[PDB]
């Protein structure tokens, strides 16, 4: 409080203490406009005392654990947090500071396409050389470069740079050198190359490791000469090295033509297909979190009893994931605690086929500008150039010696358009690929029950179809692609967070990985220990499935991954504030009025019902209860490959590895829900009151091709009922008029950011015409043959055959597309050849139904859940639903409304003691 | 309520043109790594290969039978500037179209 | 952002700061091949000749798309010029084959 | 620089009303269209026919 | 206030020519680098050409 | 054939050329690449003015 | 990237100009090992030379 401070106002009063009191009045009048509140300065003072220890103290404390117990499932570690007096411990600070060594299995391409030979043309041979025995019948196909400009007719020229050829000389890197190569003369230049004596001879992805430390990819070169017709003359040598043990194709694969081709070619390599392996979300699946029977141990010392009890029906992964989205945007990439959101390319998802780029007709020209390519007109090879006579209007005077090139015609080149060749690209790769098996099939040399189809190479040795998506797939609709609408979008390379997740460990499967992992926990998120010696035991998962999300889903454990914990340290840090106010602090917190107070964000009940392949229905009957403070229900279904066993301390029927629906909010399948009801009684339904259009059910969505009297809304097929259900729970104004509300679009799990409805046309098959070319069933036999897809007759001499495998080699003739019927244009097919499909996709969002009796949001303690009907009288509801039939087992993750609370009470020093509470299902069994 | 407010592309109406992304030059090989387009240089279509003699530094041994092309200089190719292509493919068919 | 002590978290509020810690902090994480091995050659070279002359031949030893692209002791913008040939250098870190 | 920037494919709002019509010139379209007239857009009108 | 004080200032500016506002070129871009403009070499109009 | 003297005429403004090595000098000539983009603006918020 | 990470073209020669001019960074085509596409072809890193 120095005056010379206080005069600058440093450490002054301030400024509503010090100015006129007119002023202050002034510029808070004349603040709206002219703003004067800028110009008077002030400080805020810290409080300098009674608020820090001068005591050497410990800003931050590793515990490291008295007791590991290592074993094959999971990895458990036993703490000793020691809080003394005047020491005040918040669990929100505390984390698990994990390093090991980390292997992600081969299984794993942090990259698209290839490293080797990426420009490469695919179905390339790098310089063959095929022989039976040395110097017996051999065949060879390649460029020769290097020139050394001999003089032929003799050895003296050719032996000096077969004298080089042993060494890295030949150097396929340098070719001939000249720009112009129409400068060098045929007799006079010499011919050098090198040639690789291998088997699978593709350019593309070829790799042999170097044996030296100057390129020289192998250490013996047998020299060959190269001559013409006659043994007299010389013309060039070659270098040959024999690659057979020493090649590979690392991160390609061969896609051979079918059986029947098999011979005579040796179709194209395509690089395999980008795996990340990266941690999850959040770490999530990480810590046995949500298991009953694997749990962890907080505890003191005073009160022995384990505070921290886990329910097999609670989430606490989901949990997290919607209280950190609710808390902050999604979109924040925060590397600490590998808070990297799982989202999908949009433009992948809902296939926005908007044809391409249509540009000024492009090609590819020369290096030169000048020559001959399809040499039609004049040779003009042996023209003689005379001067004009400007007099007599001809040729006057021959020129002596005129050395001219002298082609015919424009530059020689070859038309490419572009936007279309990497729109289908984008498309046959970023969509087609990630098709379902029904949609795919072998390469030829592929068998399928060779190998589980949750194997890495069996995803890559499987061909999709290439007519159920292509160029002219809906041409003209944003239509997400239906036959991988219910297919895992987040399953993709271009998840951008699992990019980022699989990025952080590194380039490589051998990872050294470090990482802090937060605790989930809801009792013991935010805890605020006291004084005291408390005991904290955690056990860690060592499943590959679990602990680590592929981008392609496959079985880790089968692709050789693992894990191996080497220290597991726990991390705190603590306020080094004065111990005359942490003992009050702590005082005021051990009296039992004002003690702390946990929930669980999802307040949710979880439970999982099977609904198998071919089901379209699911019945949910539930025992007599009270319903004591219900919140509602929330509901998708999540397919059962993707769900582990709930509680598990290992599951063995998961060998899945991609993003787990239930523990994320990864949901994708808030679509295929036909219509639900609700019967608190055997026959009381819920609405009961004629409040929806269909007062006996939740018509989540009807067929507008069968629809007559309207009941569907937003431009799709999700109807007037439920769309007012969703808009009246998440944005609380529906009586008030329909309206967009930009305050939530960063929950990344509320309704209108996600919630796309999109629209199609389409031919109307079954008519006379419009025969419907697109065959959806492969053939589903060993040959990498589908002649059922050869009907397209699209793109036809440009692309490689609809029956071959898409990544082979392109051949055919160019021939009118006959396929894809034109929807719209002069030459459209008739109004009444055409349909409808209105659809919607509604991905992370988990439909919501709020238990309150207007379906607005009036607090968490809802309308009806404090209504003495339910609260006082029994009823067990039944709850019926009817879903579209998929083609595989799946879940459906039906999350009640319920309040699990935790008043931690801890009344005397390391006496800890936690009371669980939940209002509606209290008991916490199998329901 | 069918909202979606009408966006010209800021890249089209202002159009900054700032050339184009130039990289290596880029080229497009043949489907396979060996050709003879624009065959320039010796012809090598009739040769003959012949087993060297290491001590006499010379040719000793003529091949059975080389079934073998053999063709002249470095990969036969087209050249194309993709991001050029783009820039004026964008610029008429955005800005020259309307 | 004045809050540690109650745990590490994300600040979206001060994402616009264009100087504030989390905007800017960018952690990442590379393995490479460990050379001074008896493999792993490293065939890359860092020091360039510094002569007139417009040639690196130290760097002709990473043979990668070796008949598609420029020689590599040549000026990156110069034509393609080579053969074919499987690339040598990059050590697979990942994969079947990976080191 | 005066003609309108609107009339664009590049329009991505037009583009995105366009497609959910459908990808056909021949739509069976379903729409809901608001009132818009300021005495009625929030009238709450009470008890009556 | 001056807040609102502020320079009007105009003049002359030389970038220099070592400003390139565009990346690439603007001569025959669509050329390949290597190629020739239809060349024509001579010692002497009619001579060695 | 229609002959221009582009001698002292010519000129490569926003590109140079990059020569192949001394020993490919003859018999090549290499190609050309446009000069680096270089903006000289001003400094953000009219700093160092 | 870095001068040292560069060579000259040929043509042109270090001590003529400054290091510091317009035609010096033109006529220095920087090394094509150093970074290329198989530079830590599945890692987001900086290129630890730049």
């Amino acid at each position: 409080a120095t005056p010379r401070l206080q005069y600058f106002h440093i450490a002054g009063p301030g400024t509503r203490e010090y100015l006129s009191e007119d002023l202050q009045q002034f510029i808070s009048a004349t603040g709206s406009y002219f703003d004067l509140k800028n110009k008077f300065r002030q400080t805020v003072v810290a409080p300098t005392r009674n608020v820090t220890t001068e005591k050497a103290q410990r800003l931050q404390i590793r515990f490291y654990p008295i007791q590991t117990d290592d074993t094959s499932t999971g990895y458990r570690v036993r703490y000793n947090i020691n809080v003394g007096d005047g020491w005040v411990l918040d669990m929100g600070s505390t984390y698990f500071d994990i390093k090991g060594i980390l292997d992600r299995g081969p299984s794993f391409k942090p990259y698209c396409g290839t490293a080797y030979n990426p420009l490469a043309p695919k179905e390339s041979m790098f310089n063959n050389w095929s022989e039976t025995a040395p110097g017996q019948n051999v065949s060879a196909s390649g460029q020769l470069s290097n020139v050394y400009t001999n003089t032929s007719t003799t050895k003296d020229t050719t032996a000096a740079q077969v004298t080089k050829i042993s060494g890295v000389f030949p150097n396929p890197n340098q070719g001939p050198g000249i720009n112009p190569l129409r400068q060098v003369e045929n007799a006079n230049t010499g011919v050098l190359g090198r040639f690789a004596k291998s088997q699978y001879n593709y350019a593309y992805g070829a790799y042999v490791k170097p044996v030296a430390a100057d390129g020289s990819q192998s250490l013996t070169q047998t020299p060959y000469w190269i001559m013409n017709n006659a043994g007299t003359e010389y013309l060039g040598a070659v270098a040959v090295e024999d690659y057979t043990n020493s090649l590979s194709y690392p991160d390609t694969m061969i896609v051979p033509p079918p059986e029947d081709y098999d011979d005579y070619n040796i179709g194209t390599t395509r690089a395999l297909r980008p795996n990340y392996i990266g941690f999850r979300d959040n770490f999530i699946n990480l810590l046995y979190h949500d298991s009953g029977v694997c749990s962890g141990t907080l505890n003191s010392e005073r009160s022995g009893m384990n505070v921290v009890v886990e329910l097999p029906d609670r989430n606490t992964e989901l949990s997290y994931q919607y209280m950190l989205a609710d808390m902050m945007s999604r979109h924040h990439y925060f590397a600490l605690w590998n808070q990297a959101v799982d989202q999908y390319d949009p433009e992948v998802r809902v296939f926005s086929n908007d044809g391409y780029e249509e540009g000024a007709p492009s090609y590819a020209f020369n290096p030169e500008a000048v020559g001959a390519g399809e040499g039609y007109g004049p040779d003009l090879s042996q023209i003689k150039l005379y001067t004009n006579n400007t007099a007599a209007n001809d040729k006057n005077t021959a020129v002596t010696n005129a050395t001219t090139n002298f082609y015919f015609g424009t530059v020689p080149s070859y038309e490419i358009d572009i936007s279309a060749t990497q729109r289908r690209n984008f498309i046959m790769a970023n969509i087609a690929e990630y098709l379902p098996d029904r949609y795919k099939f072998s390469i030829s040399g592929f068998d399928a029950t060779s190998v589980a189809p949750t194997t890495y190479e069996y995803m890559n040795k499987r061909v999709p179809l290439t007519n159920v998506v292509d160029m002219f797939t809906n041409v003209g609709a944003r239509w997400s692609i239906d036959q991988m609408d219910n297919v895992n979008p987040f399953n993709h390379h271009r998840n951008w967070g699992l990019k980022y997740r699989s990025q952080l460990l590194g380039n490589s499967r051998y990872v050294n990985f470090h990482i802090q992992v937060p605790q989930k926990f809801f009792a013991i998120k935010n805890l605020l220990l006291l004084s005291g010696s408390y005991t904290y035991e955690w056990v860690l998962r060592k499943d590959p499935n679990m602990i680590l999300q592929s981008s392609l889903g496959n079985d880790l454990r089968a692709d050789g991954a693992s894990i191996i914990y080497n220290e597991v340290n726990l991390m705190a840090n603590f306020m080094p504030m004065d111990h005359n106010t942490s003992n009050q602090l702590e005082l005021m917190l051990r009296n039992a009025t004002n003690d702390q107070t946990f929930v669980d964000y999802l307040g949710a009940k979880n439970a999982l019902y099977s609904v198998p392949a071919g089901s379209t229905a699911l019945t949910i009957n539930i025992p007599a209860r009270t319903w004591e403070g219900m919140r509602g229900w929330s509901f998708t279904r999540i397919k059962a490959a993707e769900t582990p066993q709930l509680g598990a301390q290992y599951d063995v029927n998961f060998k899945y590895s991609g993003s787990i629906a239930y523990s994320d909010g990864g949901f994708y399948l808030s679509h295929t829900f036909r219509n639900m009801s609700i019967l608190f009684d055997t026959s009381i339904n819920w609405p009961g009151n004629d409040r929806l259009l269909t007062p006996n059910m939740f018509e989540i969505k009807r067929s507008v091709a069968l629809d007559t009297e309207g009941f569907t809304m937003s431009q799709c097929d999700i109807t007037k009922d439920w769309y007012l259900i969703q808009m009246a729970t998440n944005y609380n104004f529906v009586y008030n008029g329909y309206r967009f509300w930009p305050d939530r679009q960063y929950f990344h799990y509320d309704f209108l950011r996600n919630f796309d409805p999109m629209t199609r046309q389409g031919p109307n098959f079954a008519l006379p015409g419009l025969f419907d070319l697109v065959s959806y069933t492969p053939t589903t036999d060993n040959s990498g043959e589908q002649p059922s897809q050869e009907a397209v007759r699209n793109n036809s001499g440009f692309i490689a055959p609809r029956s071959w495998p898409v990544w082979s080699a392109h051949q055919g003739e160019s021939w009118p597309a006959n396929w894809p019927y034109p929807l719209c244009g002069q030459q459209a097919i008739q109004p009444g050849q055409v349909l409808s499909y209105k659809k919607f996709l509604c991905d992370n969002y988990l439909w919501t139904i709020p238990f309150s009796s207007d379906f607005m949001y009036m607090g968490e303690l809802t309308d009806l859940g404090q209504n003495p009907m339910y609260t006082n009288n029994s009823h067990s509801m039944v709850i019926n639903f009817e879903l579209d039939p998929m083609d595989d087992p799946t879940y459906v993750y039906m999350l009640y409304g319920v309040f699990d609370t935790v008043r931690v009470n801890q009344p005397e020093r390391n006496v800890l003691a936690m009371a669980y509470f939940r209002t509606p299902f209290a008991t916490g069994n199998a329901v």
